[PDB]
């Protein structure tokens, strides 16, 4: 069976399980079951399933070099699918809640969930709660007797938390830290002193890299009972590096990719986000350019946004991007080499992860 | 040591733990640590701590009849405190997110978290996420080697899920079930055919009773390694009964308790909630009264809300309330008797739970 069809089949299985359980144990009625079914589909399906498929790919790599009964190979692949769906549902949770938090309009060329007419924010916030709760229901049901259950729940839990911490770093990235205070409405920074490499890296590491790259890789290891074929500190380092790169690309596309291709109208400039463009721009700008940036960034006014875009184009950031990319290729290659020592298989899965990120 | 001072001390301990861990492992800075500290205090403190103190009270009951080393008694009490805080933090999560969902203005005579000037909905939604994530951090840290860890995590997880399902039942309680559809903006019911005893009971059982009464009771059992002194089906039945009563009282107060005493301006009538008042009213009204109710319920207009209030006063619901109360006293007493068979101690803790609910 091809991996994707296995993964998609398991979605139908897991869906059926969750909805049958709501009927048998939670007293649900058919219409509310249907609402949840549609919610699940709308929020969890239609992306590339990169995250969930990474769990499957890591597990397949181990299967090719480890002796097992056929039924064991099936059980491991089933588990890697369930585990992959746990990640996809965790993402779904964060995309639902993030879109409400940010007042986002679209996602993947469709309206954000909360904007569907029969949803509304009042329901959507809870719908996103349910999404994450379903990850735990999946784990407890499918992995009840598994030796990796403890480690998988503990890992999931740390990654979820890291992600919410990351979200906090992100939403607060345009405030001055010394001014944070629940009692006082928060001004946007005027100095941009916090738009640094170190601060950017912190936002991205927590907000994205733990759930997008560390969790799929380590989950594949856990369902394969392979966590001793790796040095975990290498896995962490390479995850943090590739994830950073992913976000840098996402940031560039927010400003420069046509909305029909992006699946949304990018607003990082108006939202005053700590983007790779803004930090790299401020890293090379002269006094006049810095001043022009301050006068126009973080404003909904299209005139001011076009001024920021012009400032980015004029500042030749494509060159800094090529240079960053070179350095990431170097470091990722180095880490892949170091991972070959203990597991050539795992190293190859990481190479694939990197190719899929680097090319897209 | 008196139970409350132990419980409050453990809050400071747990706080310190969480915030020290953010600094040592999550790269947090002092100002964001302070924001989180203030968030935690604001959202988790200042209620009666009924839920968390129930875990402590159940555990103390067992201590009085079970032989243990002093250090064991301390360890059990510490665990019951941590477990109680897990529940208080879970509530905090749900109150933060519910207040945003409902556009609530106050809670306990203070502004809802999301309305603090330096919070905003964008941060508050994530703050409520963090709140729940902290329950898991607490459990994994404090209960890492405990024999009850699995059962406690699995129970917590089921109660959280039940609660979010309950939230869905609640927010959708004024729609006609056959009309639920993410694609279509939802009209309020015109027939009120779903304002029934069975439907009300379902909302309350899931939205409130699992986290307010079942979880504190069973958590006390788990931290005491006492789950075999009880018949779990009795524990469930008595929790569901007392919790229902709690909600019925809450519903009456929403309409009839002065706002300064309530800690908020009640809006169940304007929000078209499936309240005990509306279901009991529709259970005894004549055709004219039903029609007047339909013409005025679920509208912000104060004139229409006063008409609904007048309809409730005129319909002598205090009498139905006294009758309900009598029947609950009966049934709770019966269940307490049945629980004395296996554990007089546990039965007494349940009696206390009931006294504190029944009197308040
Ligand atoms: O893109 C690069 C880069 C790095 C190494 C070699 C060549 C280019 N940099 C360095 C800083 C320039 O302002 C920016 O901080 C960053 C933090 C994380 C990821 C990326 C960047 C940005
Ligand atoms: O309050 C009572 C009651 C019950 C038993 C004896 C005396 C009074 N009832 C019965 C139904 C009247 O419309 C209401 O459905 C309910 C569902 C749950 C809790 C409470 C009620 C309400
Ligand atoms: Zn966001
Ligand atoms: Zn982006
Ligand atoms: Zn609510
Ligand atoms: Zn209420």
């Amino acid at each position: 069976m091809a991996s994707m069809e296995r993964f998609l089949s398991v979605y139908d299985e897991v869906q059926a399980f969750l909805l049958d359980q709501l009927q048998s144990k939670y007293e649900i009625d058919p219409n509310r079951a249907r609402y949840l079914r549609i919610m699940m589909d709308t929020t969890c399906l239609g992306g590339k399933y990169f995250r969930g498929m990474t769990v499957v790919n890591v597990a397949e790599g181990f299967l090719a070099v480890t002796q097992h009964d056929e039924a064991t190979k099936e059980r491991i692949l089933h588990d890697a699918c369930v585990g992959g769906w746990m990640i996809e549902f965790l993402q779904a949770h964060y995309l639902v809640e993030d879109d409400i938090m940010d007042g986002s309009v679209m996602r993947r060329g469709k309206p954000c969930w909360y904007r569907f007419p029969g949803v509304t924010t009042q329901c959507a916030i809870n719908d996103g709660i349910i999404l994450k709760s379903w990850t735990q229901i999946m784990a407890w049901h499918y992995f009840a007797d598994r030796p990796f259950l403890k480690d998988l729940l503990c890992l999931f839990q740390k990654v979820d938390y890291a992600t919410a911490v990351g979200q906090m770093y992100d939403v607060t990235s345009m405030c001055d830290s010394n001014k944070l205070d629940p009692e006082v409405a928060q001004p946007m920074t005027t100095d941009f002193a916090e738009f640094t490499p170190a601060i950017y890296k912190r936002i991205v590491k927590y907000k994205t890299t733990f759930y997008t790259y560390l969790l799929p890789l380590v989950m594949g290891l856990l369902v394969s009972e392979a966590a001793a074929s790796v040095e975990m500190n290498l896995v962490e380092r390479v995850a943090h590096l590739i994830g950073e790169y992913f976000q840098v690309q996402d940031d560039v596309m927010d400003c420069f990719t046509p909305p029909e291709q992006l699946g949304k109208v990018g607003t990082d400039i108006e939202d005053a986000k700590c983007s790779w463009l803004a930090v790299t721009f401020l890293g090379k700008a002269n006094a006049a350019q810095v001043a022009e940036f301050k006068a126009n960034y973080g404003e909904k006014d299209p005139a001011k946004v076009a001024v920021v875009k012009r400032l980015y184009s004029k500042a030749n950031l494509q060159a800094d991007f090529a240079a960053y990319e070179a350095e990431v290729v170097r470091e990722v290659e180095s880490l892949i080499e170091q991972l070959k020592v203990k597991s050539p298989t795992f190293a190859e899965s990481v190479a694939v992860v990197w190719e899929k990120t680097h090319k897209r």
